[PDB]
Order: C-alpha cells, then structure tokens, then sequence
C-alpha cells in the first residue's frame, strides 16, 4: 500500500510517499530513500518508486520524501542548503520511528548522489539505531565538486549575482558555503553495521574512484560494494537500474529482515 | 493550499497534487496540467510545481497528476499507451468537475510535449467545458516521431522483448501501434476558445516548426504563440522558465476569472 504523507516543522512542509507491504501487516521494517542534487523522491527514471515497490514485495516498506525547496515539499531551490536537508532527514527519521508500523529495530537508510551524503551523516550521527545503509553513487565529494565550480564561474556568477542558474534551480551563495565547510567523509567514519555501496563504473556526475576512498576512508569490513559495469549515474536502463534494485533490495532483506 | 490527491478507476489508482488559493470564497478557476513522456507530474526542474504556486497566487487552482505508469502512480511504464493516458486524463477531468471548490465554467487545460498532445485532443472532446488551452511544446507529431524511431530499430526488438528500453522504460509494442493510429492534429480540430502556445526555437525534443502546423493547421485566430528564443524543450533556464510560466498565468487570468 502506498500513501501520501507530510511533515509540518518549523513553518516548512515537507512532502512525501509511504508504503507498507500488503500481505504482511503487523510491525515492519523501514527504508528511508533520500534523493539527489536538483532530483526528488521519484528521483531518475522513477527507480526510487521502482524500489519503494521492490521493497514492498519482500515485506519492507518505505518512506521517501522530496527535502526543502525541492519537487512538492515548499520552498525555493534558493533557501536549500545541505545542512539543511540534512535538518529535513532528522525530521524524516522521526516520523518514521512514530509510525505504529515502524518496526524501530529494523530502519534502514538508503541514498543516491548527494542524497548518500546525508544517509551517511544520518546513519553515524545515529549509528545505534539504524541497521543498515545503502549508498548509491555517493557524493562524498560533493563539497569538493562544488567548489571546484565555484573557481571556475560560480564564485564569478554569484559575486555579482548572489546566487547561479544551473538550468532552472536558482543555487544561492549560501549553498556553496555551507558545504565549504564540510567533510562527508569524516562524518560518516565510524558507523559500524553493514553497508552497500552500488555504482556504476561509467558514473560521470560521481566518479567511481569516490567509492574506492568510502570504502579505504570511512568503513572497514563492514562495507561491500557492488560494482554495474559500464552503468551511468543513476543506473539508466533496465538492466541496470533492475541490477541495483536486486542488489540493495537482497541486501536489506538479509540485514532488516533476519534475526 | 496544497495536499495530495488520489483518482481510482478500473484498479488504477492515480496520485496527484492539488492547488487552491488560500481562502477566496467559493468555487474557483482550475487548470488541469499533464506531464510529458518519461516526465512526472512535478515536471524538469519542477516546472509544473512552480506553475501550480504561480497559479495559486493569482486566485487560480490546479491539479497535476502522475500517468498510470508513470511517476508515483500505479503501474509499469510498459503497461502505458498514449490511449491510455488519454483515459487517464479524462478521469482527471472528471476529478476536477466534481470538485465542490470547481467553477465549472472556468477549467483550462495545459499540456507539455506528448502532455500537450493529450490537453489539445481533450480540450476537443469536451470542448463546450473547457474554457482555455496552453500548450507548452506539443508534441502534435509524435506519431511520426515515434514511427520514425519504430521503423530504425524497433521490430526486432519488439519481436523478442515485447518492448525496447528508452533509457530505464519499457516502451512496449502496445505504445507504438496505439500511437501510429492516432492524428492528433485532427483530433484537435475545431476547438474554438482561445490557446496559447509556449515553444522553444531551440527545442530539440520538439521541433519548433510543430507549432507552426499546429497554428496553420489545427486552430485559428483563436490561438497565440508565445516564441521563446533560444530555449530547449522544457525551458531550462531561470528565465526561460519564468517566461513560459508568467505568459501562461496572464493567459489564464485573462481567460479565466472575470468573463
Ligand atoms: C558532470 C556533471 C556535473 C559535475 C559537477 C557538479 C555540477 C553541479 C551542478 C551542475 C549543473 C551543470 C550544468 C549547468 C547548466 C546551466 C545552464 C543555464 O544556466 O542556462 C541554460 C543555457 O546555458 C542557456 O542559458
Ligand atoms: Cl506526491
């Protein structure tokens, strides 16, 4: 079963999905998706709903909800900044914990791009309660990608502009300098439980090489990456946008599911 | 105001979003939008979302929702026909009629790409009900669009597969012979209200010379193009967005709340 919820906090409205498997009522496990940079909760060819389903056949549901300033939550894409989806993800958390469906044992976290950059800090900031996390094409080094635009034409645009076109979204100064300021990497050292990383050798937006320094810098064995040959960013085809779906879907059934 | 809104017919369950202007007294004007091929009903860079708001703060609602097959809705994008979507949106209509917030005298249609092929044959069929029409980029000629990529590759593909992969969907055999049958230029005809028409010189999606058969062709002097130089199909860019976006709402306005 899939519904649409909200979260109401500090005069925003969050907006978002959640389902619940069918045939198994009673108390389940939860994944909770955060989608990428300009993305939202459907997120590229519709895989986070794909997976949202995927999930629900197995008896694990799902909430995934479009952070400020994106998709059909309030704001302008000029108030977001990453600090604050990663305020959005906290009151994400917390609404699926006060679900009387929520199984509090079994939450699991998944996200794509920058949207892996806030599952890690989320995981860690609260490693005792969160079973598993998933990373797809994580943009641990985003700060750092951020930054390199902004020497070559951000810092120059936003000077005089305040804030940069990057093609209909309005990035405002206070975006670049909030994640200035910031170290994915080190955030996320020291979460304990398992980890999947999936990503696709010909990522162009998140290099592959991102996903060698997650797993030297802030994991240890508790980390296993599934490689997608040849695959693009967000896994656009059905071979392997199916392959990242099986992959993270038998991987949260073994971990949240079992025991 | 806004919350998520649900159309149920024949086990399809649609999932939408909902606009009415924060407390002006009774029923009120509704523009009805439906997405493009491979889009959502938040549409690239959230194009619809922010349609819906400018909409709202003229005294204007809306609703937007997602395709069977498509987005949040039910349904595999292979199970997914322009027939199909037709019949969705004729339920959307409905929906929207039996709204207690409906003027029924004052709902209009607006349609992108393949999105706007559906608004203009709709805005046909229920001619004597729909007040005004916007087009952005209609897709008009996606038959032959659609053909021409058919008789490249499609068949033996077909043959096997049941389908080819555009890209992370299922483009069945089912798309491509439901479509061939259809003239959507003459299944526009004879709308006579009035119709703005928002295109891109620079769409590469849908080429501007469509709209020029569509002006020639499908309506009269009761249509208007506005011409935005220089823009790709979905007005990628902070300026190309507010155009298309601030001409169709004074066309709304105009058309849709004194007469
Ligand atoms: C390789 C992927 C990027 C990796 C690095 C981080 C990028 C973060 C954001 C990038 C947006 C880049 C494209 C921005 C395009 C803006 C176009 C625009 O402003 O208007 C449209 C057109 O240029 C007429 O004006
Ligand atoms: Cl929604």
């Amino acid at each position: 079963m899939q519904k649409a919820v909200e979260i109401t906090y500090n005069g925003k409205t969050l907006r978002g999905m959640m389902h619940l498997p069918d045939d198994v009522k009673g108390k389940v496990p939860m994944v909770i998706m955060f989608h990428g940079f300009t993305g939202n909760k459907v997120e590229s060819h519709f895989i986070f709903v794909k997976m949202s389903r995927a999930l629900e056949k197995v008896g694990i549901g799902s909430v995934r909800f479009d952070f400020y300033g994106s998709g059909e939550s309030d704001g302008d894409f000029s108030e977001m900044t990453f600090s604050s989806e990663l305020e959005d993800a906290r009151q994400i958390l917390k609404f699926v914990k006060e679900q009387p469906t929520t199984d509090p044992e079994r939450i699991g976290l998944l996200g794509l791009s920058m949207g892996g950059a806030i599952a890690g800090i989320v995981a860690r900031e609260y490693k005792d309660e969160i079973k598993a996390l998933v990373l797809w094409a994580p943009a641990f080094n985003m700060p750092e990608l951020i930054m390199n635009e902004s020497v070559k034409q951000y810092g120059a645009i936003m000077e005089q502009l305040g804030f940069v076109d990057i093609g209909g979204h309005k990035l405002s100064k206070d975006f670049v300098e909030d994640i200035s300021k910031l170290n994915i990497f080190e955030l996320s050292k020291g979460y304990d439980k398992k980890v999947l990383i999936v990503h696709g050798t010909n990522d162009e937006a998140v290099e592959y090489k991102v996903s060698d320094r997650i797993l030297k810098e802030v994991y240890g064995d508790n980390a296993t990456r599934v490689t997608i040959e040849n695959a693009d960013h967000t896994f656009k085809s059905l071979e392997w946008e199916k392959k990242a779906i099986e992959e993270s879907v038998e991987f949260f059934k073994k971990e949240l599911l079992k025991g």
